[PDB]
């Protein structure tokens, strides 16, 4: 989820922004077709 949600929508920046709100995560990207929002 987290704004990306899946292929239909897939807002990468939403995923990015989600991770921005987490401790010290730099950014975020949809790992498996929008579904999962992975952070680094």
């Amino acid at each position: 989820g987290f704004g990306c949600n899946g292929p239909w929508q897939e807002d990468d920046l939403k995923c990015h922004n989600h991770c921005k709100s987490i401790k010290g995560y730099k950014g975020g990207y949809c790992a498996k077709g929008g579904f999962v929002c992975k952070c680094y």
